């Protein structure tokens, strides 16, 4: 009766230990969600096996085939019992799996190369010298496409037509583009990743301004799962004990490479 | 039948309209949670009656009688169908009712009278000239009592023995104490209330420093309610539509008095 946990290789949530081939089972992995999985299992009284999602994806429903991919797909098609990963709580996912209460907060944020004269989305929207963009697919692009807020609508009208294209295929390319564009590119991405990169060498990026929306990561279990209630309560217990803040500090700042300000 | 909504008179969530005595039913009330109730009702397809919780409390279990008071009590004992209020998501409440996903974020924050040389909890912890405290019961006090974080442990060690007492019986008293202590008291309270008061005349308070923890308000229904799932999805839809942010800006900043 070992619980099958699906998760995803994304730093600092789940990472392969360099000597993983000499280790076995859950010991092959380390990270924020590795620690969280252990805490959840302890407070719910189950043993578990960590597995990495087969297709490396989070969870989206292909509009044509109507098939779920990623960790959500592994839940609804019965390949895993629970997903413990940086999986954003969204309406479409909530329809098909049960999300625990959030274990981490996040929102759209701005990444600049140190020295860029930008403090806010409003700053971005009122100037043209500094290009800015998003991942070419996903929720951040759609946030701007759909927004009725004047500043964000102005940003969307700019980004949708900017040339050369301000959209990037991957988060890594957005980050690289900030680092290599000599201050002439700002990247819009989730605050959690932005904060993580701010603590990575070469320590040349910064998160600026407040978050543009409010989201969270949640643990996912299939509907009717015998684990759902206990996991949900475990998340709240961990927060009230300060352990979620403790874990984020550990993996973002204690293990950071750029010191303080 | 008509859905019975229990809520609480707390500005700006639910307030009596100025002319409420001329009005009946749901029209007597205005505020963030009045607007949220209408949106939830619309997206879940029910009609509803707003009611103010009889005992004026949020929801706690008496350790001796084991009886739940407040809005949580009204749900578990069958007096109301749903609570739409600034009800903090907590473990012990989640054990007895169903919380929707959070519809507003909040965390512990610091309120000062403008001019007080305090910018952070760390600032508070290093001195005693400016007294500081919390509500005398509830989660903010317990956050400090239980913290193993050095700065917060230092603050607790001060607050627990400070004389005269730095604890207050009500949130209103904490706010009033800030305003009336001539710059010598700072109050630890939820960021949402701190932000609200900062936008109210006489515009003499300020929110300073980052939040000390991360919580949220949730809508509550009794376990097994036919409304739970629909309400939960409705909160996420409203968030993804930007409507929760729009409503907060409406009631905190558009209707603010301090520029
Ligand atoms: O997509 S949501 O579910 N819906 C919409 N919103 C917006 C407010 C409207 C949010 C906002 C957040 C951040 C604030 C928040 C709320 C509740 C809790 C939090 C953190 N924690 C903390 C560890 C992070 C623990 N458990 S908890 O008590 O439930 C997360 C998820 C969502
Ligand atoms: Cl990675
Ligand atoms: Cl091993
Ligand atoms: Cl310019
Ligand atoms: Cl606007
Ligand atoms: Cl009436
Ligand atoms: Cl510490």
């Amino acid at each position: 009766k070992t619980v099958v946990v699906t998760t995803i290789l994304e730093s600092p949530y789940v990472m392969m230990k360099k000597n993983h081939e000499m280790l076995e089972g859950n010991e092959r992995y380390e990270g924020y969600c590795v620690d969280l999985a252990a805490e959840i299992a302890k407070h719910c009284g189950f043993k578990y096996k960590l597995t990495i999602v087969g297709d490396g994806k989070y969870g989206a429903r292909d509009a044509d085939t109507k098939i779920w991919n990623g960790m959500v797909g592994e839940l609804v098609y019965g390949k895993a019992d629970i997903a413990i990963a940086p999986l954003t709580i969204t309406l479409v996912r909530e329809e098909v799996i049960d999300f625990s209460k959030p274990f981490m907060s996040l929102g759209i944020s701005i990444m600049i190369k140190k020295g860029t004269p930008i403090e806010s989305a409003e700053d971005l929207s009122k100037q043209t010298e500094i290009a800015y963009g998003t991942l070419d697919s996903g929720s951040t692009k759609e946030f701007f496409r759909r927004s009725k807020i004047a500043v964000f609508d102005k940003m969307w009208t700019y980004m949708r037509s900017a040339e050369p294209s301000v959209f990037v295929r991957t988060t890594a390319e957005g980050v690289a583009r900030v680092r290599k564009s000599k201050g002439k590119y700002a990247y819009l991405l989730e605050s959690t990743m932005n904060e993580y990169i701010e603590q990575r060498k070469p320590c040349d990026t910064m998160k600026v301004g407040g978050n543009l929306d409010s989201k969270g990561y949640g643990i996912a279990t299939p509907k009717g799962s015998s684990l759902g209630n206990a996991v949900n309560l475990a998340v709240l217990k961990l927060n009230e004990q300060g352990l979620l803040d403790k874990l984020k500090n550990k993996w973002w700042y204690d293990k950071g490479e750029c010191g303080s300000g």
